[PDB]
């Protein structure tokens, strides 16, 4: 597709509150977070270790609802 997912620009460590250095826009298969939400995630936490790379998915934010 062209459809973008948010992917972690950087190893994100569990509870970290994501900010907008962590977050790039990508074309990966699966799908996760569309690229366009990465402005809705600032602030919010993960709850979980996200690696360099990772596709950021709607079950890794905590609060994240869409």
């Amino acid at each position: 597709a062209n459809q973008a997912s948010v992917v972690a620009n950087q190893l994100i460590p569990i509870q970290t509150a994501l900010t907008l250095v962590m977050m790039r826009s990508e074309v990966v298969t699966p799908v996760g977070i569309p690229a366009e939400d990465i402005p809705r995630l600032v602030s919010m936490q993960v709850n979980r270790a996200v690696p360099l790379g990772t596709t950021l998915m709607p079950d890794m934010v905590k609060g994240y609802a869409a």
